[PDB]
């Protein structure tokens, strides 16, 4: 099939204040649902969901991204490549019934962005517009990476998302955030301290915690700390390559560059795929809660 073409359109008759009202009912809500998974919270499931659902993307034919916001989950959320999303989905469904004119695309990335600014992290331009396509949905199969690889495999995955390697490596330190749950995954435990703080946390335990590689209670092989921190292969890998490691470094002695780098790669992630007309509205930038006194 040819290479479909995705105009932003903007729901009809909204605005920025708009869309920071959808922005402040799920940092609410965030703030609320503070019990979620021993504590931690949604922010971190609600950044893998926006990543998951905008990393389906194929810059090849322009197949996947977050643009659709239609998507068939393998095995319904049953396999160890998509198990735990549900939870995000579920977190977002009466946002969505408050706010039922915005579409599914915009409220999938716009919780990655809101999840992020909330803990803290750097502040995502995003933009509207995503327009649902319940008659083209993109199954996730087979369209993530394997957390069981090595840099190469790592490098060559990220070009099918146009990403180069300052991208993904500014990209991965988000799993500073949330933890790996081996029911999940096949993997457990968390990469950092600060589970929900969004920092540069994931480069600093890479170069200075003592890694040891084991095997977890599912078979599977993962780097382990003494301090109680684990990280993927594919984590992991970042620091076995030279050039990986070189940013890897780059990062973790400047937190101002990995944010403003993790900004940029996070809104081009939940953007690709997507053309914005040259009279679309610029990027809309929320005030956290924080920020409004709220
Ligand atoms: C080589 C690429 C990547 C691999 C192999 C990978 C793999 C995984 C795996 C296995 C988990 C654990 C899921 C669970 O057990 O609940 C996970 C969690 C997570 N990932 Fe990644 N990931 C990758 C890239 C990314 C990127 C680019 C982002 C976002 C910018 C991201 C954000 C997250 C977050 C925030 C979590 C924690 C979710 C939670 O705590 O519930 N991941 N990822």
């Amino acid at each position: 099939t040819t290479p479909l073409v995705h105009v932003a359109s903007v729901e009809k008759g909204r605005s920025y204040e708009d869309f920071q009202k959808v922005y402040n009912a799920i940092a609410l809500k965030l703030r609320e649902d503070d019990e979620y998974d021993n504590y931690i919270g949604y922010g971190p499931v609600l950044v893998r969901l926006a990543w998951y659902t905008s990393g389906t993307w194929d810059k090849h034919d322009n197949t996947g991204g977050s643009y659709g916001g239609t998507y068939r989950f393998k095995k319904e959320f049953n396999d160890p490549s998509n198990a735990g999303l549900q939870n995000g989905f579920k977190f977002l469904e009466p946002i969505h019934k408050e706010f039922p004119w915005i579409s599914s695309g915009d409220l999938f990335s716009l919780g990655g962005v809101t999840a992020v600014q909330e803990m803290q992290g750097p502040k995502i331009p995003w933009r509207c517009g995503r327009v649902d396509t319940p008659e083209d949905t993109t199954p996730d199969n087979g369209r993530l990476p394997d957390a069981d690889k090595d840099a190469d495999y790592v490098r060559t995955f990220f070009q099918r998302l146009n990403m180069n390697d300052r991208e993904v490596v500014a990209l991965m330190g988000a799993h500073a955030l949330g933890k790996t749950h081996l029911k999940n995954s096949g993997y457990e435990g968390p990469w950092g301290a600060a589970n929900n703080v969004f920092t540069n946390e994931f480069y600093l335990n890479l170069l200075n915690e003592d890694w040891k590689l084991e095997k977890n209670d599912a078979n599977n092989e993962q780097w382990d700390s003494k301090s109680g921190y684990m990280m993927l292969p594919t984590d992991y890998s970042l620091i076995q390559d030279p050039k990986y490691l070189s940013i890897v470094k780059e990062y973790a002695n400047d937190q101002d560059k990995f944010f403003k780098d993790f900004s940029k790669a996070f809104e081009k992630l939940l953007e690709n795929g997507i053309t914005f007309p040259k009279d679309a509205p610029s990027p809309f930038i929320f005030k956290t809660l924080e920020e409004q006194g709220l």
